[PDB]
């Protein structure tokens, strides 16, 4: 199975992992393309009420919140989706752990939350397919408040520190796990960040973060085992070329 | 419901029996207003290549009904840009009458006499079946058919075999011939939006992107286009286009400021 930092290569794992058009990338505001086109994101159903509980799992490379359906969001005029799931990658200790970097700058944490295209009934439909999958990715800064939202995620890892672990959650506001602004964000197409890496996922990076504080971004990466009794941490990929892609933003 | 393979302009069946997304919110063709259009200059230039087809083998030239269509062999790759690759099935043509444009785009509220279409099959589906409703599943591009002085070579091979084609469901074998001919000089001027296919089903989720050079044809081959071929029943095959549709919120991107 496949790990960071280690064999089985992730090209043997799936080809896909060796394309051209990879994700992360490193983002440059300056060389970002403003596209007038791109509009605010719409998201409706992300206030989840209290139950039904979510399954929160600790899979080994990340801990993923499985999200029920009617969580609909629109990247555009009819081209809608629905959110599948969440996922965060962080660093260590004094080591910050984003997947996409702004400038050269990796932020402390990135949370995703990936959606399914409406026009494919399962995501192996979707993999590889242009637009078949979108993720929405914020960057988690470190900040001198303490961010309730994620409270509800960081003080439910330690019922799940050991690998392949889960545990059922109260119902919580999905939306308010992200950035105030919805107007502001890059976009570029690009692939899933681990195997089978499948390109054609269409990636929107808010320009906004989130805070958490030094203490929860503490919890965030110091908490669950990863694979081969060890801490779970530094899960991220490495920033990929753009190749000849041109990042869009959402702002002049 | 029975025969729901057919459909016709100007007439029943209501597109919606055929196929419900007849009837949805974003569909194709639009007017294309050129100063609401929002230069986006991540559209880079358009790529085809394996376009200049040999003399053999032939390729199959039929009159649907609906239009004239030539059946393109694989080999023509298409990207809209990189990683974005398309491979061209099939081109088409409509147009419309003595002294009536018939393009299917229109751009500030002007019909051009005439309008072509290379309808591409992405590489991420092996089948068009596979493809349709599918977000960028399908790719067409457009350009206009312009009238001017001087007789298109390029055009000429499909013109001047209507006439072997005049009956609806007739076919015909055709010499190869160079594709890219009958496309605009520039494959950098573009506008692009996502839309529908204009003919039942209407699928959505179909990158349109139409050229802002147009080719030209002479008097004389606009005529031949519009006044050669018959349609369904007993009618001329001619105004063979769909209605403007309105972008309800679409933004359409230009490749140029
Ligand atoms: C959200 O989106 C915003 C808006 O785009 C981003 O903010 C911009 O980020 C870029 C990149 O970080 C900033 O660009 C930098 O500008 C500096 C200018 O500062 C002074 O220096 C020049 C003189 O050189 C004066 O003209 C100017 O008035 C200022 O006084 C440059 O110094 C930087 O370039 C230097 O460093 C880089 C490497 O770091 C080298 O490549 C260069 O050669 C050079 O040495 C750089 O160009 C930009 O200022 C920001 N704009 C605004 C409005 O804030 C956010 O980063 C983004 N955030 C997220 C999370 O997505
Ligand atoms: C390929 O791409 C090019 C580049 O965009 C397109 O060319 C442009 O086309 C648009 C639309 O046809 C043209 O816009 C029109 O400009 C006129 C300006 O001309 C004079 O008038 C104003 C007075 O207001 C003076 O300031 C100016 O200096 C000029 O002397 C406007 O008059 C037009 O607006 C009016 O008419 C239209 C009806 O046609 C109404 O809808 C409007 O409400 C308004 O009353 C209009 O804005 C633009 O000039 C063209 N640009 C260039 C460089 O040629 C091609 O059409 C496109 N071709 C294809 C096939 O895609
Ligand atoms: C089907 C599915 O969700 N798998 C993913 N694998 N990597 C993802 S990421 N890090 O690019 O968001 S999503
Ligand atoms: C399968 C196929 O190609 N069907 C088409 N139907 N309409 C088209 S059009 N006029 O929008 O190019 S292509
Ligand atoms: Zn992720
Ligand atoms: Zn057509």
């Amino acid at each position: 199975h496949w790990r960071y930092g280690g064999d089985p290569p992730w090209p043997r794992v799936s080809p896909a992992c060796a394309g051209r058009f990879q994700s992360p990338v490193d983002i440059r505001p300056q060389l970002a393309a403003f596209s007038p086109a791109l509009r605010p994101l719409e998201l409706l159903g992300f206030q989840l009420p209290p139950l039904p509980e979510l399954r929160l799992r600790n899979n080994g490379h990340s801990v993923q919140l499985t999200l029920p359906p009617g969580l609909e969001m629109a990247l555009g005029p009819g081209r809608e989706y629905r959110a599948l799931q969440l996922h965060l990658h962080w660093g260590a200790a004094g080591r910050p752990g984003s997947e996409h970097t702004v400038e050269g700058h990796r932020f402390p944490a990135e949370i995703h939350v990936v959606h399914l295209s409406t026009a494919f009934a399962r995501v192996d439909e979707a993999l590889g397919r242009p637009g078949g999958l979108a993720v929405l990715a914020a960057f988690l800064e470190e900040g001198p408040e303490e961010n309730s939202a994620y409270e509800q995620l960081l003080s439910r890892l330690e019922e799940i520190a050991e690998e392949g672990s889960e545990t059922q959650v109260p119902g919580l506001d999905i939306s308010a796990l992200l950035p105030s602004d919805f107007s502001r964000y890059f976009q570029y197409e690009g692939s899933l960040t681990t195997p089978p890496c499948a390109q054609g996922v269409i990636w929107t990076v808010f320009n906004q973060t989130v805070m958490l504080s030094a203490k929860q971004l503490h919890t965030l990466s110091d908490t669950l085992w990863g694979p081969g009794d060890s801490r779970l941490q530094l899960n991220f990929r490495a920033t990929q070329p753009l190749n000849g892609r041109v990042i869009e933003a959402s702002f002049p």
